[PDB]
């Protein structure tokens, strides 16, 4: 499904017919997520993985298995959350990856991403650095996971 | 920023990293305030004017904008980031602000603030317009506002 719609969207942009995202594209992202047989999270922290899984369960989505690899190494790259997600994909071969880490440079706060089996970005959500807005991490993760799904029309 | 990046990288490397530090977030704000030239690749006057209205309200120098075809960013995996990098590579500016698609078709919008070496300082997102009927200038205004307030700017 996603390849079909990407090919079509790419042709649209190429022919200057692109005027934003289309309801069928958003729907396909939801369908991809709902049908994913294996979802993996590289984050090892139980509070964060449990928060993610709490939210998935609340949307009737299959829970994520977590990996147990050193994820500090992602923090020496330009987009840590995305690097961590790609690491999870490359190790696991999963259909869906959900990962959380730093947005960009030190100081830039947090980004949670939902990525597909070929390394593409389906949705995401962010929080300010904790030093700017205090929020218990489990609630930050819960809200980011919720926002990442609701923003593409999940109920 | 490189001095703080070095120290943050050493923390992560040595298993001492526990989130972003106040001094790091402060450094990002300083970098943004000190920028000699801010460039926006988005050509749409409505989007550029909304960005500039926000910058002005935060006492920041307004962005110049580029005029080139930005549709082609939409054939890449992270269109907003691609667009920002294109703006940086053409302009040599100190600060780039760019808005475009987050990821795959259907994935909504991402606004990024990028430094002179292509690193991500801050960002903000909106759902696809089909999901949230926000007027686009309100979408861009709110994204620009969120991207600055999340790192501690005050209007």
């Amino acid at each position: 499904m996603l390849e079909d719609l990407i090919g079509k969207a790419y042709l649209e942009s190429a022919e200057d017919r692109r005027r934003g995202d289309r309801s069928e594209e958003v729907e396909a992202i939801r369908k991809y997520i709902r049908s994913a047989r294996r979802t993996v999270v590289p984050n090892w922290n139980a509070e964060k993985v449990d928060a993610i899984n709490d939210v998935l369960r609340s949307f009737n989505l299959r829970e994520a298995e977590h990996l147990q690899f050193n994820t500090n190494w992602a923090d020496l790259t330009r987009m840590p959350a995305v690097t961590k997600a790609l690491m999870a994909l490359d190790i696991s071969g999963a259909d869906l990856v959900i990962a959380r880490g730093r947005l960009g440079v030190p100081g830039s706060g947090s980004l949670l991403v939902i990525m597909d089996s070929r390394g593409r970005l389906l949705s995401a959500a962010m929080s300010p650095p904790h030093v700017i807005h205090s929020m218990e991490v489990r609630e930050a993760v819960r809200s980011e996971m919720t926002h990442a799904l609701e923003r593409i029309g999940f109920k």
